[PDB]
């Protein structure tokens, strides 16, 4: 049968001490709630009902593009009251999974096992074993089925030793949710309508409640502060790195590796310590990444070596190219195959042709460089004052001498040669040699003040 | 009643294999003994008696500014002999706390609980539970009070299983210290006068010895080598990062964060992995720090973003400024609000006015730059040979073309425009345009040697 | 008696998902098998028989210089079949130790204890205790001697609780290996000739099998995938850092330190977080290394400070020199005593004389710089097009003004002074002052387009 998801995300998150609502704080560069919405989407949810309240405006701006049904809960009357806000949109013959925006590491595989175990007209309750279950609702099984969730304050000596506890995550059909939520009361110390009470209501109706144990505790762990958030981040990062290592990526130290998006990789990829991968990154075969690199939204061809402390963003690098150390690729940098980018070099919105080298103390911006060019140390592409970034065009096999200024708009045709310390403001012809005529004063017997 | 502290710091620290005495090795950029002196100061100690011996000269130069009473112990005759060196300066009606220069993580909160529990004319002994208490003096309690500290070699089978052990940290009044220290003998295998013996002496006098358990084992842990020192450092760093995370600082990875001084922060501050904070650092609201940054004695206004691999020292940064990646702020760098400092840029002892940009491959030293200036790539402020760093003055709304040399002493007035590749040695007037007249040799049909 | 070693290294290593055979994947910059060959060499092995099969060509190219006897096993018929391939080369009266190319952390000290315990005409079997010994061959001792290795599938309830397990590492004389290997059968579920069977064969001959327990489990741990390889790497790195810390090296964080070769050090050396040491590195006394540095095949004299994010390779640095932050030393960089190399500076195959400073945005390549020179910001050594890296010679006490281009081949004699923004193509005489005569157009009342 069909499936829809409900995500609780109305929490203030007071203990984060932030202007952001609780669920917008990120895990691996992504808001906590976005992990949940994506997991719900990978399950095949027709609808994803997002229960929101605190920081409504911020939720809407940060999650504007999410395919969710925005359900405002004006008052936090309890988790059952929150689910009931979305209940008029539940299809009677569809399954509904209840998730929490601040417990983001819940897996598609655990939820699939939970949905699968759900008995007809009953509930599938997600449970977990804790070494210290103190404070949590103990799961009581009788004839294999969950008969009660016994709270810490109510449990007897024997029940206190039960390690299996309630996570709040559950699956039931829409009609059963509509029916039971209308029957939840708030007669307890907190005066709240608890979704927990649906287990007692199911048993009252002689409907079966089946327990499904989660793989890891960290999957159901919520973050109430930035310390807990950091623990979720380390667990998530270690999980991503282990999957990569088992896929054949040589990550020198999985404890000093960060993936904040997606990684597509070839075989024999080597990633040194303190590397950060952001957005959508694709590495070809035998790519080597040196210590301290940051790759954001990049495409790296086969056999590329990125030497230490290189920062690349919205760039493309061709096969056998050599980058770094200390290279900066800014958005629009397109390096063809067998290119060379060295230390203290900045490339921005420029194309660099096959075999070309830009190895030292250079700025290349809004330029087109052909194949087999030699861009000398200290070369800078610049503009006139009041200009609107006008473009530098360099053809094939051009030599640009050290410390030359290329003043855009300007073209340098194939095979041209530019001498060191030149100011290029006018177009250079095919095979034109341009050298600066220097005037110098020479004074003999100049005794230095030493 | 009043309080004074005694700190034992006469140890050679042979196993550190250093020319430094034991207590001068640092934890979080601060000598071990300095943590103890600061803790003693935060308690409200009138006097802090520093027992020193080994590396006396080095102790005096490294701790010249400390408000302590320098007490030389010429021979290490034991911990009781060391305390007795300071005993003539103990006030009879003041409390005395005994601390160790090589056990630096002892907290003010633990010591406050220790002082509070001290019975009149008695001792408050600091204790700790160990999973493996092997080698340590077992605490024997009878009617709630400490009757003996039983050494490993003397303990019976039942006593060997006692997990509560002696830390050496204790509080008593000055008159009781004077009285008991004069009664300590050295009749034992080591021939030393042990401060431990004061517990047996207190009981002999029918004075009460009360045990106070420490929060963590690491608080009372001593460092005898650099491996143990490193373990204290990791524990201390993790403790600082957790406090920050609970205060609302987003530290991406607390295991890759280092605070070596003090941090003052606003709300919604984000600190990426491998960031080092040194000296006195103040961050405004929503400051973002990219991976690999080093901030030493800096003030950062609200909404500043520091991009990866930026190194800042003795600098001030105004609100909404953008720094890095690969920026270097040296002492005296003052960036006004909404400024821009980019890759491979070095700023030293210079002021940079509101909205001004210095985005590439530039050195700015001993300069004053006004508001809304554009400092082109490759611009360098320099001096003549034999000069004494003479100062560059740039007014408001100045354009400085790429690869220009500003030869100090020199002034460039408001609205001036300097063309690329210029050598400025003479003052530039308000709205003066200065461009280089270039001479070039152009040779057609120059076939490159390829 | 004499000793020879046999190393099993014929494995495909399918779960690494690599084009490399299993044993060539590195630990601390060295192939797994190379650690084993080096350990075997430090024991005093006359011969090291390398059993190889999978990726034969790659094994031979990567280990071309190893003093081993290359033994091809065309089919993996079992570990006993592999050892038997080398058995015709075993001396009857020499000891033979059996090692595994994919279990690289085995120590010389453990193997020495194993050889020592070997009874005449018997076997010394290396064993280890596991908390969970599930799947491993349980060691059965009777009268102190190993009577059987009981496999998981065969063990009774009582035997399943035995924590002591077989590692596969063993020592026996050559004649006993020849005799027993010829008697190993393949009658088991896998149809393989197991070296394990030699224990049962030894007992059949009334020869004694003595168990020797390894120091750590990690010493005998094999790597079947890159995740396991990463765990071996972390254990190895932590082991190297602890030895260094106990030797007196101040490593700020041993969890963020990497040694991939050898380190020779003086006293009071300080190494900050995220430092990588590669090849053969020698540090003098009181060397300080800032965060993020990479030192490969370097020699660093006493009292040198390397400031953050500096990358050095095949270089020599004299005493009291100051390097970084953001410095790049490329192969052949030789810095004399009391030199200064600053941010965004690249030195390649050049000598830099005593007291000389190269502090900003500079490239120095194929140069000889004398003593007490001042190399201004933006200075670049370059060549003509079609040149073959021709060399720049700078004498003593030379001032080179900011943004000067030194066009090789060229000499600048003692005491010469070069003004800022100069192009040097011709030799400069002793005490010659060379300054650029500039031509400039000055336009008054130039209103900027703002
Ligand atoms: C952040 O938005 C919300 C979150 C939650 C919530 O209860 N989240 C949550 C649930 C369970 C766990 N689980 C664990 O941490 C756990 C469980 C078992 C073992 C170990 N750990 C964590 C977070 C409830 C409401 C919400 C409440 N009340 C209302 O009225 N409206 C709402 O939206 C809102
Ligand atoms: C470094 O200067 C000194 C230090 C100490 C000293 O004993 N320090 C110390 C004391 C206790 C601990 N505690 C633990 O490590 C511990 C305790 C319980 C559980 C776990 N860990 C550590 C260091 C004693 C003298 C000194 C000695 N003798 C003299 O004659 N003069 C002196 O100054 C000098
Ligand atoms: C990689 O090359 C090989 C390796 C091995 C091999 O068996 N290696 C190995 C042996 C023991 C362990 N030990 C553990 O992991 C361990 C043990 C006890 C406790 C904990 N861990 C690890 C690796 C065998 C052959 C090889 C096999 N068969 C053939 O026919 N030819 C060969 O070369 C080849
Ligand atoms: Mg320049
Ligand atoms: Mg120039």
């Amino acid at each position: 049968k069909a499936l829809s998801a409900v995500i609780l995300a109305a929490g203030k998150g007071t203990r984060m001490y932030s202007d952001l609502p609780k669920v917008l704080h990120t895990i691996a560069g992504k808001p906590m709630v976005k992990h949940v919405i994506d997991t719900a989407h990978q399950l095949g949810s027709e609808n994803i009902h997002l229960i929101y309240g605190h920081g409504g405006d911020l939720m809407r701006t940060h999650l504007a593009n999410e395919q969710v049904n925005w359900v405002l809960q004006t008052e936090q009357l309890g988790t059952a009251h929150a689910v009931q806000q979305a209940a008029p949109f539940f299809k009677d013959n569809e399954n509904i999974v209840v998730l929490y925006g601040d417990a983001p590491l819940i897996t598609k595989e655990t939820l699939e096992k939970l949905i699968e175990a759900k008995p007809e007209n009953g509930i599938a309750l997600l449970t977990v074993n804790l070494d210290n279950p103190t404070g949590y609702g103990r799961i009581i099984r009788e004839n294999g089925n969950v008969v009660a969730i016994v709270e810490q304050k109510d449990a007897n000596a024997e029940q206190l030793n039960i390690k299996e506890v309630n996570t709040g995550v559950m699956v039931s059909d829409g009609a059963s949710f509509k029916k039971w939520l209308a029957r939840v009361g708030n007669n307890n110390a907190q005066g709240e309508y608890y979704l927990t009470d649906l287990i007692a209501l199911a048993n009252q109706d002689n409907c079966q409640v089946v327990a499904v144990q989660a793989t890891d505790v960290m999957e159901v762990e919520g973050a109430n502060n930035r310390l807990q958030l950091a623990a979720l981040e380390r667990y998530f990062q270690n999980k991503q790195a282990s999957k990569l290592l088992l896929e054949g990526v040589m990550i020198y130290d999985p404890a000093r590796f960060d993936l904040r998006g997606t990684l597509e990789h070839g075989k024999d990829v080597e990633i040194d310590v303190n590397v950060i991968i952001e957005g959508n990154v694709k590495l070809g075969d035998r790519v080597k990444i040196g210590t301290g690199c940051v790759l954001k939204n990049v495409v790296i061809g086969n056999d590329v070596e990125i030497k230490p402390y290189s920062v690349l963003e919205d760039s493309i690098v061709g096969e056998k190219a050599a980058i770094g150390p200390f290279s900066r690729l800014r958005p629009g940098a397109e390096l063809a195959a067998e290119t060379h980018v060295g230390n203290f070099v900045e490339i921005k919105k420029s194309t660099v042709g096959k075999g070309s080298k830009v190895n030292h103390l250079t700025y290349v911006g809004d330029s087109e460089i052909g194949s087999n060019c030699n861009i000398g140390a200290g070369v800078i592409t610049c503009n006139y004052d009041g200009a609107n970034k006008f473009k530098t065009i360099i053809g094939d096999d051009v030599f640009v001498g050290s410390d030359t200024q290329l003043v855009a708009p300007v073209k340098v045709a194939n095979g041209a040669t530019i001498g060191a310390g030149t100011t290029i403001t006018r177009d250079v012809g095919e095979n034109e040699l341009v050298i600066t005529r220097v005037a110098q004063r020479h004074i003999q017997g100049w005794q230095r003040p030493i």
